[PDB]
C-alpha cells in the first residue's frame, strides 16, 4: 500500500465546477513524492477563465502524497486505501458566502495517482469575495485535523481555511471532510493526528490559458513518540 509511494508517482487531477451556474472544468498533471512530502502540479482552466479564484479550488484539487514519519505509519489512512483508492468527500463553506460541496474518487490507474472530482457550488454572492475575484493569489499554511470514522472504515477532517484578501483582510472557508474506502479489503484508521499543509502559488510566463503552478509540502505530525 505505502510501497506504491516510494518513488516520484505521476497525478492526474480532474474536476469539473458548476458554481452559481458558472460551469467550468480543470486539468492538471504533475507528480508527487510521498517520501518528503512535495507535490508539483500545473492546473489548467479547460473551458476559458476560471469563474472562482483559484486559492478556492487548491484544497479540492491529494492527501495520500503527505509524508507520515516511521512512527506514524500505521495512522497512514490514504495510502493504505490504495490502489483501489478512496472517496473524497467535502462541505466548504465560505464566511457570509456561498458553499462548495464536492465528492472525489483518488486512485490509481495504471502508474498514475488520479483525483477525479466533481463541484458545485451554490448560493455565491455576486460581488462577494469569491464571484468577485477579490482573494490574494496565495495560499496560507494549516493544520488538517484527522479522527478515525470507525462506522465507515474511514476518517473524517475539519479545519478552516484562511484566503487572504486584497483589503487586507481574511476570507474563511469551513471545511468539513469525510474519506471512505473503494473496495473492501482491509484500511488502517489513524489514532487523532494533523498533517500540516504549506503550499506556494505561481505562475508559469510562457502559459497564456487560465492556470495554477502549484507547490504543496505536507507532513503528518501530533501522536508522540
Amino acid at each position: 500500500g505505502e510501497e506504491l509511494f516510494t518513488g516520484v508517482v505521476p497525478i492526474l487531477v480532474e474536476l469539473d465546477g458548476d458554481v452559481n451556474g458558472h460551469k467550468f472544468s480543470v486539468r492538471g498533471e504533475g507528480e508527487g513524492d510521498a517520501t518528503n512530502g512535495k507535490l508539483t502540479l500545473k492546473f489548467i482552466c479547460t473551458t476559458g477563465k476560471l469563474p472562482v479564484p483559484w486559492p478556492t479550488l487548491v484544497t479540492t484539487l491529494v492527501q495520500c502524497f503527505s509524508r507520515y514519519p516511521d512512527h506514524m505509519k500505521r495512522h497512514d489512512f490514504f495510502k493504505s486505501a490504495m490502489p483501489e483508492g478512496y472517496v473524497q468527500e467535502r462541505t466548504i463553506s465560505f464566511k457570509d458566502d456561498g458553499t462548495y460541496k464536492t465528492r472525489a474518487e483518488v486512485k490509481f490507474e495504471g502508474d498514475t495517482l488520479v483525483n477525479r472530482i466533481e463541484l458545485k457550488g451554490i448560493d455565491f454572492k455576486e460581488f462577494g469575495n469569491i464571484l468577485g475575484h477579490k482573494l490574494e493569489y496565495n495560499f496560507n499554511s494549516h493544520f488538517v485535523y484527522i479522527t478515525a470514522d470507525k462506522q465507515k472504515n474511514g476518517i473524517k477532517a475539519n479545519f478552516k481555511i484562511r484566503h487572504n484578501v486584497e483589503d487586507g483582510s481574511v476570507q474563511l472557508a469551513d471545511h468539513y471532510q469525510q474519506n471512505t474506502p473503494i473496495g473492501d479489503g482491509p484500511v488502517l484508521l489513524p489514532d487523532n493526528h494533523y498533517l500540516s499543509t504549506q503550499s506556494v502559488l505561481s505562475k508559469d510566463p510562457n502559459e497564456k490559458r487560465d492556470h495554477m503552478v502549484l507547490l504543496e509540502f505536507v507532513t503528518a505530525a501530533g501522536i508522540t513518540h
